[PDB]
């Protein structure tokens, strides 16, 4: 049981809890409350004993263009700038990043197009990623926005792409392109479908997943994930706290607001 | 430069940045915005190159009775809505404040000294346990962490600080059964570095006397060494504190959302 | 549901799962299968959603004199000495130590008299310890038996008694006496009752516990323990594996067997 | 000095301690006592001051098909009892063997080289992933960890070794869906240091050719440097491996005791 | 302010602190005091608030052939062999490795040819590496010199090249060649220029860097690096201390000196 | 085999390797080369298979007053201040601290009077400490000398005395007195003998040790220590490297030299 959100839906099909970003006209840009909603859906999936896999799917040509700048401008009532940003940015980010970090079900991202910023951080926290075609990329534009690492990217990017690649991309605001994703095994399967039909891609992933789970003992999947998660859980939780608190001086100084308004 | 707050003041005297909780009629109970203010003051002290020591002092017979329950009830009565869910409300009201103020203490680079003029409770007691040095007014001080009785869990880094400073077995006895860490336990674990043995009716005299002794003790010291040493000492547990901060604040949410603390905060 | 064991019983009273060592004529010395049984009882308590506290109580004048030497002599069928000790010692020790380390309920030991060896290791893994009187002590006689640290004592003893004290006691086979236990806050309450009535002591602890839990929100107790456990869980699990494997060369060399037979 | 085992032999040639799995008709499937024997051989090599490299070689078209299911069925049919409970049985049969052999690999101080003459499966594949260097016979080798299909979880340190050597996302795809780590994935992650590109019908020629190249490569090296370097490299993940060993072996128990793997091991 | 060194110069251009190894006739082999000098330059760059990037460039056909053996022979006054090597090797290595490990500016290496030994260790500690052409390699000849890992290679090589590749190269004294560097993303861009003009390569890298920093908020770069560094800082500091002390027995035994003399 | 040193002797008696500081007229103040010598003696004891305990004893009324200031003034040939202090301070500290941290034999300190500075740091690295009488203290005067923590005190002091006590003593240059030592179990036994006869104290400790080892299986002592050491070995090695490098800016700035001259 949870409120409805017009930008994000979910459903359950057998052992699969499927979350769908459904706002393609705005490239599935997300506001603060939408990130919170996403975290609440993960927590709902996590409490359902019939769910073994949580699948995140999107719509249109982008997975998500990241945080909604119009919503950010609306957040610019509180005794100080610090208090405002603690409520609007710190809170949201620590909550949703935490929901991904601790999630006990196998978390699969269907990457139907590019992801940017905090949405791309969340993709990097998923356990398995499938791409629609070779035009997908991840962009973390923090240096261009006057921000720093978010959503656990301090840990996930070096871990999944290597340290030297991560510095080149983050320091100079360059994308992690399809080729770098394939070379680091970030994408487990490219479906090579046209960008004009995310829907067909999403259905095809689900169809393959129904085939792949046949005969598996699903509690083994969760048992294995529980052990695998313990390799970096501490580093992720440490990073979440420091990222969110260290970002405050950037917001309070004002640079991101200037730049979020080109 | 910072706004004023009627419940907390500060001043600078030489190398000392002094923070004073000044609401003794309410036992220096603090609302969310006051915890935030406290974190902002630490960050202000941390940026001031003339400050080597940040001293936290209070007033009256309590250091602080903890989070203000009236303010907590305000975050439940509406007051428009103005939140799409209970989760969203508690993320903004509890998660955010706690993660911010705990972090300000954990990372503080100046020597952080607590003048314990009476008991401390809850999140305020957690902050006392994050200070580097603690002086007590007399042997009637105690720390109480009443999480089990409020339907909550560890806050303000107590997951790490209590076992570290009081031992694990003592921590379980106190936290599981809502029992205070009393003066004798504090002294036996070296938590209190000096008991001034003054009457509880004059926090003001105690506070002045601590400052007077501190002015004497710093004479002849090379103060950048103090900071250099703290910078190394902090690295022993910094990772564990930062990890605990994130986890404590997120794991509390289900307790707030379930509603138990609100029932219990009501008497 | 579990088999019966004549040396160890259990019962449930409200939120308390009570385990009772009931072989005072043999000072509650335990064989390998009894340590395993103890681990199985912990795991049973851990799965019961009505249990919040697991209380371990004993009988007579000793809590437990440790591993039963007669049973050890019986273990002296297997292709090698290594294989024998892997089955008899390694297996038992890793299993029972693990059951204590991961236990999610609040674990309380009623110390009715001295504990020795592996039984004393288990006492040091409990969250809270109450003593009957000031004659209790813990002895870890590994240096005298030709063995090394067991039951997580590599971590628990320095953690609960300090490093320098631990070296003095372990290197020279000296007890951790009541005074050192009180000074390190290892014992949370001394009941100051006569050693001739463990039964009255055990009942009195339970009576105080029923009083102390009134008004508490018990899920908070478990929530707090779950966070507290994460401080050292990794070090305990690492120690368990190394202790058990490093002990093998001592058993295979034969020294403990000579000495276990004075 | 050690007993003989008809399924595994060893010999020493100069600085090389060579272990050979010699039961190709059964795809070098191993029973519990064989895993133990393998650990004993590692410990023997580790104590020999003339040995600098421990080389593991196999026979036939498979490196090893993993744990022998017939032997597993023996540990279920009785065979007197002779165990007070299912838990006690599995502690002795599974827990004990796994924790011992995994530990022998994790702590081994000599350079550990695997000659991969064909596929490896299960616990045997876990041991391959614990070796320092791996050479393949041809591009048809693969590693399979079929835990999800057997109703089990990670074994032999794979909790740590697979994400470390293949990356996290690749590891989840393979483990969650019971898919092999194929040659191409092995090459792309640098898991295989050299592919010899020889036919699968002659493991013997492959094994000899690896040894021949190794005799050439060690010429002129100061061999104590190899060991000194390994001693430092091992410290990067030694704690994580030891922690994982204990947890893997204990967490598997509920899967054995519940019975699922026995049903599934039966076809 | 710092003394001059004829083998290494530096200059500052805008946000770039540029260090130039300028002894191509000796393949930029470095003596102990030159490594120390290099550490001092990093520490100077680190204290300059206008510097955001520290760029290390070399000359000729080699980046650096490593420690100068003629200088080593000079070091073979002190009460013991141990005391001599503590002063000559331990001290310098622990200092320069530490300067690279803690450096807070973005550290970029312009790899104009091969690097060997301690110089190659320093290349592996840089955040970003650009290569002149596909003939560059790194060689860590410790096994052939009778030494062990240096300059944090205990951590940096498995981290950046993987553990199995690291064992093959280190155990058998084999280079990490261009192909292995590209496959692990160690090199972020190959400029594909001729080895006869390091100068042109160096100028071209600086030109591209000036282009890539345009529009970026440079304090974000440093903020991000400060978080990224925390992933492995503890392991690097631990390794530094252990590498330098464990190498002593190799120097004192004398093997490296015999071998440094062929 | 090792050279002789007039300020420090050693001998072997059965399983005991006994190191004796023998310069009471100068309160056993030690120069750099004497610290190095002390490290070499530990490494000699560590390589001797008949040694199970390494015992450090001193003479006169002080254990050691710390680093010899006259020797420090001599050290104030080198291209820079940095290079000088790297050779004189960094090198020696990193070497001797490492020798104590890694030592595999049981390390016992006979505290015949106060210890100061780096010598007191070494006392805090010993496994077991016995005091002559209740007038012993440890003083770490770093704040008064314009230095920072040394000899692993960053880790050993909070570990053995607690964090709040450590801040009070270090920040304000106050001694850890006998009472604080006894309350934290730092001292395992006070012999309560007069300060005018260190020799009798030293002989009495050895006599009690010969009595306490009787019947023990000494390889168990070492086996246990090897496991106990792993609890904090990484933190000690990390601290060693950081302490020695971070102290440099204090020496180079000059403050300690001014203050070492009163
Ligand atoms: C509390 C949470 C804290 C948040 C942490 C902050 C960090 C982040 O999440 S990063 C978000 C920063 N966003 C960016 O940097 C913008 C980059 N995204 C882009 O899409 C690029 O502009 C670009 C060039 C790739 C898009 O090209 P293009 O496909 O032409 O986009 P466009 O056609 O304009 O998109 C369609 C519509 O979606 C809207 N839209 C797209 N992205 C966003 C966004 N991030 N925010 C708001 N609206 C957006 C457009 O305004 C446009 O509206 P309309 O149809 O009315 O013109
Ligand atoms: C964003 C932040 C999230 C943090 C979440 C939770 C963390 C916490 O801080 S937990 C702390 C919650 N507080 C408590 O459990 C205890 C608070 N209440 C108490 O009064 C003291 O504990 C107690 C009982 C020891 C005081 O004893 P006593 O000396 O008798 O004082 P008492 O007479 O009760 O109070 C004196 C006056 O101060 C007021 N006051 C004292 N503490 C508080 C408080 N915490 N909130 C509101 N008012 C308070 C009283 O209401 C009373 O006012 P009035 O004169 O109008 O009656
Ligand atoms: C698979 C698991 C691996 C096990 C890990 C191994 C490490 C350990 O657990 S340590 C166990 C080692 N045990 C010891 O060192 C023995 C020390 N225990 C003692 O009780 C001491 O002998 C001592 C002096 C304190 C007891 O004094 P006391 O009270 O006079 O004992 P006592 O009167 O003989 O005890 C009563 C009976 O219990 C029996 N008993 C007591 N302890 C044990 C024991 N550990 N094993 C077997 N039987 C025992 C006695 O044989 C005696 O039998 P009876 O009544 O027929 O004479
Ligand atoms: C204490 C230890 C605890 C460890 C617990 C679990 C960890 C594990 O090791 S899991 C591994 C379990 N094994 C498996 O899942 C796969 C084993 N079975 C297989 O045959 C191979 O995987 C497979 C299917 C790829 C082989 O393909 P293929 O080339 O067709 O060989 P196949 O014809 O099946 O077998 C050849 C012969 O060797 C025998 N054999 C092969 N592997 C095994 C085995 N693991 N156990 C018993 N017999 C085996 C076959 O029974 C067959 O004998 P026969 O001539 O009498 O029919
Ligand atoms: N270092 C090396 O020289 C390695 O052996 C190697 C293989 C990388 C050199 O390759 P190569 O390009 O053949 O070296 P080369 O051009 O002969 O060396 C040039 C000069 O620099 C000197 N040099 C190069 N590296 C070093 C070093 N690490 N220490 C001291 N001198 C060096 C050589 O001794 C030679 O001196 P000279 O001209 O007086 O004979
Ligand atoms: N060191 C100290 O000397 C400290 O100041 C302190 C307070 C511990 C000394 O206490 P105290 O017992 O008064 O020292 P004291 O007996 O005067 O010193 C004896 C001699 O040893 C010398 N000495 C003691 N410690 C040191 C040291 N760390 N470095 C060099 N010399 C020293 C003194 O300079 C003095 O020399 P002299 O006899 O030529 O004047």
């Amino acid at each position: 049981e949870i409120r409805q959100n017009e930008k994000i839906s979910y459903r359950i099909e057998g052992p699969f809890f499927i979350i769908h970003l459904i706002n393609p006209d705005n490239l599935n840009a997300l506001e603060g409350e939408d990130y919170i909603y996403l975290g609440e859906l993960l927590e709902l999936a996590d409490r359902n004993r019939d769910v073994y896999f949580t699948i995140i799917q999107s719509s249109g040509r982008f997975f998500s263009s990241g945080a909604d700048f119009k919503g950010i401008a609306k957040a610019q009532k509180y005794p100080s700038e610090t208090s405002k940003w603690v409520s609007n940015f710190v809170a949201r980010n620590v909550y949703v990043t935490d929901a991904f970090i601790k999630h006990s079900k196998v978390l699969i991202c269907c990457l139907n197009g590019p992801a940017i910023g905090l949405s791309a951080a969340l993709v990097a926290l998923c356990d398995i990623v499938y791409s629609i075609n070779d035009k997908v990329y991840l962009l973390y534009p923090f240096a261009n926005l006057g921000l720093i690492t978010e959503g656990g990217t301090t840990v996930s990017l070096p871990l999944k792409f290597g340290t030297n690649t991560t510095y080149e991309c983050l320091m100079f605001n360059k994308p992690f392109k399809y080729d770098i994703m394939c070379e680091n095994g970030f994408i487990s399967k490219n479906f090579n479908m046209p960008s004009s039909n995310a829907e067909a891609f999403n259905a095809k992933v689900l169809e393959e997943l129904r085939e792949k789970v046949k005969g598996l003992y699903l509690p083994s999947c969760l048992g294995m994930k529980k052990l695998l998660k313990s390799n970096h859980i501490d580093a992720f939780n440490k990073a979440n706290s420091v990222e969110v608190n260290e970002s405050l001086k950037y917001w309070v100084d004002g640079e991101p607001l200037k730049r979020f308004r080109q």
